[PDB]
């Protein structure tokens, strides 16, 4: 029941900063064009200790699978080859990914009636909105 106020189907309605933050991650400048002009719907389901988010768009479909507090292997939207972990803090998702000496964190959030995500890689900060599709 641990995540059960994130479990659905989400839209994209607002962002700020993000090709900022993907700057800032490394992605280069067709990628970020192409990526900042989706729209994607994210998907979250919960079976049994295994967390599934789906993130759907013309841009990519990517998908993860996870056990809270387990590290596994992520292939970015942006081909990334990282090791990701995720854990609940306070209600909070948090999600960690390492590659190349760097890292950067996603976090998810219920606020209101919005999912909100807010990606983080050193000063810079996006907050992408998503509501109930
Ligand atoms: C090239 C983009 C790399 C950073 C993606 C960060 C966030 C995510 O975790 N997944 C995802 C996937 C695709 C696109 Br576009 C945007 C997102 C973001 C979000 O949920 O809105
Ligand atoms: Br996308």
């Amino acid at each position: 029941h641990m995540c059960d106020a994130f479990v659905g189907t989400w839209k994209l309605v607002s962002s700020e900063n993000f090709d900022d933050y993907m700057k800032e991650v490394g992605v280069g400048f067709a990628t970020r064009k192409v990526a900042g002009m989706a729209k994607p719907n994210m998907i979250i389901s919960v079976n049994g200790d295994v967390i599934t988010i789906k993130s759907e768009s013309t841009f990519k479909n990517t998908e993860i699978s996870f056990i809270l507090g387990q590290e596994f292997d992520e292939v970015t939207a942006d081909d990334r080859k990282v090791k990701s972990t995720i854990t609940l803090d306070g209600g909070v998702l948090v999600h960690v990914q390492k590659w190349d000496g760097k890292s950067t964190t996603i976090k998810r959030k219920r606020e209101d009636d919005k999912l909100v995500v807010e990606c983080v890689m050193k000063g810079v900060t996006s907050t992408r909105v998503y509501e109930r599709a």
